[PDB]
């Protein structure tokens, strides 16, 4: 479907920590080391209601969103992995 609950994202060189907005049910993310000096948040979100790509882009400006691949557990694991982590993870809301 065009609108879905579950989304993964990265946010390159973020300016401040993320927040759980009222439209979001669950958020997990961490900070990872990228290449060429970049860093990024890597995260996973479950919205309270099915949301379009355009809606997600408004939710987190600057972030690259993709509809969740794989299972919930896999998406969470990918956003909590030790490999390249600099800080985090942080978990908000309810799975």
């Amino acid at each position: 479907a065009r609108q879905v609950i579950c989304w993964c994202f990265t946010l390159n060189n973020p300016l401040s920590p993320l927040s759980l907005h009222d439209s979001m049910k669950y958020l997990v993310y961490q900070t990872e080391q990228g290449e060429a000096g970049n860093i990024h948040f890597q995260g996973y979100i479950e919205m309270k209601k099915r949301t379009s790509l355009a809606g997600m882009k408004k939710l987190i400006p600057g972030a690259h969103f993709e509809k969740r691949r794989g299972t919930q557990g896999e998406a969470r694991a990918y956003s909590m992995k030790e490999d390249t982590r600099l800080e985090g993870p942080w978990e908000y809301g309810e799975l």
